[PDB]
DNA sequence: GCCG
DNA sequence: CAGTA
DNA sequence: CGGCAGTACTG
């Protein structure tokens, strides 16, 4: 759909992400992503050229596959891309990690087992390999969903429980549940990780916690792995936020994503001297190297459409958000 | 990697 | 903070 | 030349 390219720039895309390579690796994702977001299969060097994303070094590298039908660079792969990709698809260990345990000598998650030094969430992660990897239908999420929403409402009526991410953006399978918590008060919202927390290990719902900062009253996010009951169970990952109702608009926006809607977003933002973010969509922020040297003031962002409009931009329903 |  | 998210 | 989103835990 229209082009076979992508299928062999993607394995040099996957390579250079594994390897440490965050902006070569970006680079190559964005270039793929316009070569699968076009109409006529791409015949030329200066037709490869002329899309945004794709620049001499990348058009070459379509000359070569339209040419050959096969990419020279894929031969020269790093031996250990196939470890380090395994490595890091624990959950908690990175690029950074990954080759540590090659440097170390690991090739196995059976050598990371036994000999590696783990951390609570890469122990978590391991544990749960297999079920990490696998994609739930949007049928399950909405069963967590509802499991968290019934807890949070027991205690507290009022509060609004809706599930954002992938479930949100109309898709069949979803990575994990991703569940948005807020209060139309404006108040009630504040100390109720506390509870449903408390809650959800009542009735065994939560398996292992990876990312829970309980001692502190802000805590913003909970990561961690759920599974409902019954036979045919899998351990899915769970993801919630609560946030104040003034950022609720916000945060929506946020947590729908897609995580390469948000960034295009918020670069455009950049460019027209605001900012957006989880909390608000600031304006007059004050850039140096384009970091933040003035904090500027927080616009009025009731509903999601604002920000888009706040932006100059046409609403966009969240199933058209996935770039 | 790409692009201002 | 660097790593990971 | 140099940014590529902006922010939240963990130890
Ligand atoms: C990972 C990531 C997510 N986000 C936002 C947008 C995502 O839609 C939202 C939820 O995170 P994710 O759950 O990682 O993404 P997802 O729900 O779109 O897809 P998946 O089915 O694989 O779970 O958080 C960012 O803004 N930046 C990021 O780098
Ligand atoms: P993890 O499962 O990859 O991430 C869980 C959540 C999703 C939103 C948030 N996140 C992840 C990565 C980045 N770069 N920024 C984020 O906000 O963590
Ligand atoms: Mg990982
Ligand atoms: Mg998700």
């Amino acid at each position: 759909h229209n082009l076979h390219i992508t299928e062999k720039l993607e394995v040099l895309a996957k390579a250079y992400s594994v390897q440490g390579d965050k902006w070569r690796a970006l680079g190559y994702a964005k270039a793929i992503n316009a070569l699968k977001s076009f109409h006529k299969p791409v015949t030329s060097y200066q037709e490869a050229c002329s899309i945004p994303g794709i620049g001499k070094r990348m058009a070459e590298k379509i000359i070569e596959i339209l040419e050959s039908g096969h990419l020279r660079k894929l031969d020269h792969i790093s031996e250990s891309v196939p470890v380090l990709e395994l490595f890091s698809n624990i959950w908690g260990a990175g690029t950074k990690t990954a080759q540590m345990w090659y440097q170390q000598g690991f090739r196995s998650l059976e050598d990371i087992r036994s000999q590696a030094s783990l951390t609570t969430q890469q122990a978590i992660g391991l544990k749960h390999y297999s079920d990490f990897l696998e994609r739930m239908p949007r049928e399950e999420a909405t069963e967590i969903e509802q499991t968290v929403q019934k807890a949070a409402q027991a205690f507290n009526s009022g509060l609004l429980c809706v599930a954002c991410g992938s479930y949100r953006r109309g898709k069949a399978t979803c990575g994990d549940v991703d569940v948005l918590i807020t209060h139309p008060d404006g108040r009630s919202h504040r100390g109720i990780f506390s509870r449903l927390l408390d809650s959800l290990r009542q009735e065994g719902f939560l398996t292992d916690d990876l990312v829970s900062q309980e001692e502190n009253g802000q805590q913003q996010k909970y990561l961690g792995v759920c599974r409902l009951p019954g036979p045919g169970r899998r351990h899915r990952r769970l993801d919630i936020i609560v946030v104040p109702y003034s950022e609720f608009a916000c945060a929506l926006l946020y947590f729908t994503g897609s995580a390469h809607f948000n960034r295009s977003m918020r670069a455009l933002a950049k460019t027209k001297g605001m900012s957006l973010s989880e909390h608000a969509l600031s304006t007059a922020v004050v850039r140096n190297h384009g970091c933040k040297v003035g904090p500027g003031r927080v616009l009025p962002t009731p509903t999601e459409k604002d920000v888009f409009r706040l932006l100059g931009l046409p609403y966009r329903e969240p199933a058209e958000r996935d770039w």
